[PDB]
């Protein structure tokens, strides 16, 4: 379940930062491994890149559309979905920060929407979540 992905990667990422969310473990636990060491070796571009969301309520949606379009234009890989995930959590973090929380419920419905919509075929077609363990899992 993508969503199901989707949901325990928020409530991670935002339990990162001090802050609560409301709303096949390996699967979980390998993809916070990912993001890790993603958002290690690209610290200070995510530095950069949060300086610069400018959220609004009204240009959130764009933003997020415009990010996620430009990210897998070339093609679809494992780190690129990696990416996807941490991008969405930097775009979480900074809704909570900013006081618009209720952005979060919308992120994550557009992750789970992309995924489902998007991604999924590849996933599919390259083996599935599992894949993705047995690639870079325990
Ligand atoms: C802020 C900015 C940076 C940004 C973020 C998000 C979106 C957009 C942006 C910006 C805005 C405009 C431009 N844009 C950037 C341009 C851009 C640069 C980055 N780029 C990409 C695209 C693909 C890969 C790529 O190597 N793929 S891979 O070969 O499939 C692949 C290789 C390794 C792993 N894991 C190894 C595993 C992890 C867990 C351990 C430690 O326990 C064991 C080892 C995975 N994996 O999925 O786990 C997949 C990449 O490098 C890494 C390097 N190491 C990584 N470790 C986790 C993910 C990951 C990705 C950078 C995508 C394109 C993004």
């Amino acid at each position: 379940d993508n969503r199901e992905i989707v949901m325990k990667y928020i409530h991670y990422k935002l339990s990162q930062r001090g802050y609560e969310w409301d709303a096949s473990e390996v699967v979980h636990l390998t993809l916070r491994q990912a993001v890790d060491d993603f958002s290690r070796r690209y610290r200070r571009d995510f530095a950069e890149m949060s300086s610069q969301l400018h959220l609004t309520p009204f240009t959130a949606r764009g933003r997020f559309a415009t990010v996620v379009e430009e990210l897998f234009r070339d093609g679809v890989n494992w780190g690129r979905i990696v990416a996807f995930f941490e991008f969405g959590g930097v775009m979480c973090v900074e809704s909570v920060n900013r006081e618009m929380s209720p952005l979060v419920d919308n992120i994550a419905l557009w992750m789970t929407e992309y995924l489902n919509r998007h991604l999924h075929t590849w996933i599919q077609d390259n083996g599935g979540w599992d894949a993705f363990v047995e690639l870079y899992g325990p």
